[PDB]
Order: C-alpha cells, then sequence, then structure tokens
C-alpha cells in the first residue's frame, strides 16, 4: 500500500509530472 509515494521519493519524487 501507498507504494507511489517512495515509487516517486525513489528518485527524489523526480517524477514531477505534476511538479511540472
Amino acid at each position: 500500500k501507498v507504494g507511489f509515494f517512495k515509487r516517486n521519493r525513489a528518485a527524489l519524487e523526480e517524477d514531477d509530472e505534476e511538479g511540472e
């Protein structure tokens, strides 16, 4: 559960898809 939260910080939440 709540894995996405970690999969994000995996690269420093580099997935700033929404942070764009």
